[PDB]
């Protein structure tokens, strides 16, 4: 679980997202493992416009942050699923780090902010959905 709340927005795992999520949708993106839906409360998470390959992610299943470097948003080969099928999942950042079931939503924060949130993971590996681009959750 875990989400980024920017502005009147809320950035959320699409595998993970709510009726209300679904119901508020803005966009989504099945590639990326994204969902963006609408909030009626301001939130204040800053978003990073940046191109960091070093950040601090949250992992859930230690109650722990750790500082990772991590390499540039790509194509990245993505197993089954009962959410998913075999594809390659794009935007997605991966790093050496402890990640296990349950830790999908943990912020990847960087020193100009919110980088993104942990997608995938396993093989003592963890793959962040990258949300840097999206330009328009601050207008
Ligand atoms: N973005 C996706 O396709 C994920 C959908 C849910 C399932 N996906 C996973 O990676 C499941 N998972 C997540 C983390 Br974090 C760590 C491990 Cl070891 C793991 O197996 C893939
Ligand atoms: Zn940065």
């Amino acid at each position: 679980s875990g989400a980024i709340y920017v502005g009147n927005y809320r950035v959320v795992n699409r595998h993970l997202a709510t009726h209300n999520d679904w119901a508020n949708l803005v966009w989504e993106d099945s590639s990326r493992d994204l969902l963006v839906s609408s909030t009626t409360a301001q939130g204040c998470d800053t978003i990073a416009r940046c191109d960091c390959q070093t950040g601090v992610y949250y992992c859930s299943s230690r109650r722990k942050h750790y500082p990772v470097s991590f390499s540039k948003p790509s194509l990245i080969f993505v197993e089954a699923s009962e959410y998913y099928p075999a594809r390659y999942q794009s935007h997605l950042m991966l790093a050496v780090g402890h990640s296990e079931p349950g830790d999908c939503g943990g912020i990847l924060r960087c020193q100009h902010g919110v980088v993104g949130i942990v997608s995938t993971g396993g093989n003592g590996l963890v793959g962040f959905a990258d949300v840097r681009d999206l330009l328009w959750l601050d207008e």
